[PDB]
């Protein structure tokens, strides 16, 4: 029953969402980042200044060495093996999964984030060292009767970094988690969770760009990324429009670059001054699309004071947490699609709300690749 998976996610704002997992026998408890933007189950397996716990292979009677290392610059490196893996607040099963035991790493773990490893939920194509190393979710599906699907409701927050909650529903869709209709955009290719954006508007205003720019060189849905990340040309056009809409109030360019924080005090934030942002995603039907509309409450993340959670990308559009936090997101791997619905937990004022709305007719040459 999915009820037992509700609120199975925790995290610190900006530091990602983690689910509790156990590895080995006896079960070693670890907090593990839910990451739809990578494909390795990788866990701290040696002391680290940011690690208070780590996977200890020698303590596990069920550990099996694959005698094969992994070096992953991008860094973390480790030793491959398999072990029994469970998710206490997830499906009631245990799986023998590939585990990359991280023995050394640079700027990989985050200080104070409270997770000790990463659960790469994307596809084998991008797994390290190569695509032969079966990803956790593939193993889970193959070894159990768990349906080939999962969904994420990331809720966010709403002196110490704010705590965020959410739910990872594995093997299905929990209707209590969203309102209205689920709209689906095709997964263009099975590596990252790649999608196509066909239009974007700021406060109703079309950016009027060739839609190839929205997906240059790709667009992906990535829970392991905090920000909405946009290709250069789109970022600039987006910031311009956002600057204009919130003109009545000047902010340092350091804020727009997402380096500096801006502050008011105790519910004086002029949300209404900032525009909503609509991303139109390719629909399941050729020239049919749908939009997800996010509020400033999503793209200004709390740090009184917030940081601009829209930033520039050189590797394509990244729809990260702040985009997902508005919605219930369905990673329908079995049907190669990703659904979006308004989340039961999304943050909104008494004038606007995050929305998922369709259809809108558009007219398929938007992918780059
Ligand atoms: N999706 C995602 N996951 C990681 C990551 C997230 C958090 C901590 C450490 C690494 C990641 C994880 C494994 C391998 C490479 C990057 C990442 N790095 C920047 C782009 C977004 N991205």
């Amino acid at each position: 029953s999915f009820v037992e998976m509700v609120d199975n996610l925790r995290g610190k704002s900006g530091q990602g969402y983690y689910v509790e997992m156990t590895v080995g026998s006896p079960p070693q408890t670890l907090n593990i980042l839910v990451d739809t933007g990578s494909s390795n189950f990788a866990v701290g397996a040696a002391p680290h200044p940011f690690l208070h716990r780590y996977y200890q292979r020698q303590l596990s009677s069920t550990y099996r060495d694959l005698r094969k290392g992994v070096y992953v610059p991008y860094k973390w490196e480790g030793e491959l093996g398999t072990d029994l893996v469970s998710i206490p607040h997830g499906p009631n099963v245990t799986v023998r999964a590939n585990i990359a035991a991280i023995t050394e790493s640079d700027k990989f773990f985050i200080n104070g984030s409270n997770w000790e490893g990463i659960l790469g939920l994307a596809y084998a194509e991008i797994a390290r060292p190569d695509d032969s190393l079966e990803p956790f979710f593939d193993s889970l599906v193959k070894q159990t009767h768990v349906p080939n699907l999962f969904s994420l409701q990331l809720c966010g927050a709403g002196e110490v970094l704010a705590s965020v909650g959410g739910s990872m529903i594995i093997g299905g869709i929990d209707h209590s988690l969203y309102t209205g209709s689920l709209w689906y955009t095709p997964i263009r290719r099975e590596w990252y969770y790649e999608v196509i954006i066909v239009r974007v508007e700021i406060n109703g205003q079309d950016l009027k760009m060739d839609c190839k720019e929205y997906n240059y060189d790709k667009s992906i849905v990535d829970s392991g990324t905090t920000n909405l990340r946009l290709p250069k040309k789109v970022f600039e056009a987006a910031v311009k429009s956002i600057k204009a809409a919130s003109s009545t109030e000047k902010f340092p360019d350091g804020f727009w670059l997402g380096e500096q924080l801006v502050c008011w005090q105790a519910g004086t934030t002029p949300w209404n001054i900032f525009p909503v942002i609509s991303l139109y995603l390719m629909g399941e039907v050729t020239n049919q699309s749908f939009r997800i509309t996010i509020l400033p409450q999503q793209y200004l993340r709390p740090v009184d004071c917030y940081k601009f959670a829209i930033s520039q990308s050189s590797t394509g559009t990244v729809m990260g947490a702040v985009i997902m936090e508005g919605f219930y997101v369905v990673f329908d791997r079995a049907r190669k699609r990703i659904g979006f619905a308004v989340s039961a937990c999304h943050v909104h004022d008494e004038f606007r709300t995050a929305a998922v709305e369709g259809p809108f007719v558009t007219l398929e040459d938007c992918g780059y690749n």
